[PDB]
């Protein structure tokens, strides 16, 4: 178990209300001992002009999940902030919801590296991303 | 000029309606002989829960401008898709609109690389990104 904070999915989902996370219907759905998972619809708010998932929406999902996960691995007054992000778009998505799964690559005292894989509804990899955070 | 397609700012903004670009009020505002620019509000649709611009929103902006620029540099039946995107978030934004400025780093026959820098309303760098596209 990597977490230092014990926060439920309901509290996480409550925080998204009234901001970008809520606007895109990103929903946190599972917390493992070393994973965090959220889904996002492929719809008008997340689509390119001709119906495929906007690659930027996948990054919004990746950065949201990676930041939350990083924060959960700090304690007390500590905050995390994303410094760098990269993403590889390997497959497109068109319908249903995509699902982001975030795992740690490195949990440091000063920075973290997170990997987020985004899968379509059939479980195929669509986007693979790395987020580097600073702990402040 | 680097462009091979002639597609006006009016037409671009029209095409964003009903999809992610339109829902975030991203607006294409300038096309130079070798640059392309668009702006985006910092508001509830693009903010983190505690009020700052969501880092994923900047990447939506970057990927949108880069992908369009890349398309405008091809011809005929050619398509352009983003392959890899990366970004450093160097400064936060909290109000007004941010502006993305996109310039080519490489215009090839099979792939392209675009640099997109996003600035707050005062002209200060907030996000520096690179997009690699594939020409299909
Ligand atoms: C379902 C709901 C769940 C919720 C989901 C939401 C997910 C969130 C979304 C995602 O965007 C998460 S996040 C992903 C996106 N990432 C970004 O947007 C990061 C942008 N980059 C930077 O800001 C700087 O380069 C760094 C501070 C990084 C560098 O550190 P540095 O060595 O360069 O420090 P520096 O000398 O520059 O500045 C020092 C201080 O100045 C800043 N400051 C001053 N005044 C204010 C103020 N009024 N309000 C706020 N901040 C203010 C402070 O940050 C503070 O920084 P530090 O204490 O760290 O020293
Ligand atoms: C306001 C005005 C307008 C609005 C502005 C907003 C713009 C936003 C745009 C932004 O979202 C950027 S864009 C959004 C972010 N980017 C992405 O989402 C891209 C995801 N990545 C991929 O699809 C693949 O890696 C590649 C196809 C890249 C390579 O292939 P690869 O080296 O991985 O080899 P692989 O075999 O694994 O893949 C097979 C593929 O070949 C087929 N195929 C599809 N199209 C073409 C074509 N044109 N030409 C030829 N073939 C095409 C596909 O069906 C596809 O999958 P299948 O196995 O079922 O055959
Ligand atoms: C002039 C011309 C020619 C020469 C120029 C050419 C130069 C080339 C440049 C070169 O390639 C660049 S350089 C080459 C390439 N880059 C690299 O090699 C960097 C590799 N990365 C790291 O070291 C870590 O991730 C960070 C330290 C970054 C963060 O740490 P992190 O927290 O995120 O990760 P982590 O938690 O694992 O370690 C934390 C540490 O904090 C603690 N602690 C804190 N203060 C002190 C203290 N005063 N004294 C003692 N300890 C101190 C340490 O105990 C240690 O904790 P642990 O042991 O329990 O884990
Ligand atoms: C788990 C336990 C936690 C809860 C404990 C209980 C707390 C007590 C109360 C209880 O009800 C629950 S606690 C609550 C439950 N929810 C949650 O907990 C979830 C999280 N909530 C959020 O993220 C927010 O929606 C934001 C802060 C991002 C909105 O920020 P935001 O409201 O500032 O979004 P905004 O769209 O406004 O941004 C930009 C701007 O638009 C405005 N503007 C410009 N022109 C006009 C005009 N003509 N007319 C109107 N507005 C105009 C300016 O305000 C301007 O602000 P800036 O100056 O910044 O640009
Ligand atoms: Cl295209």
């Amino acid at each position: 178990m990597i977490w230092k904070r014990k926060i439920t999915l309901e509290a996480l989902n409550a925080m998204g209300e009234g901001n970008m996370v809520g606007f895109l219907d990103i929903r946190f759905e599972h917390i493992g001992d070393d994973t965090l998972e959220a889904t996002m619809p492929v719809d008008s708010r997340t689509k390119q002009p001709f119906g495929l998932l906007h690659g930027g929406a996948s990054v919004v999902l990746a950065e949201s999940i990676g930041s939350v996960a990083g924060y959960l691995c700090t304690e007390g007054e500590q905050k995390v902030v994303g410094l760098e992000i990269n993403a590889n778009h390997v497959r497109s998505a068109r319908e249903g919801r995509v699902r982001g799964v975030c795992k740690p690559l490195h949990l440091g005292s000063r920075h973290q590296v997170w990997q987020i894989e985004i899968f379509d509804e059939k479980g195929r990899l669509c986007c693979s991303s790395r987020l580097t955070t600073a702990i402040l």
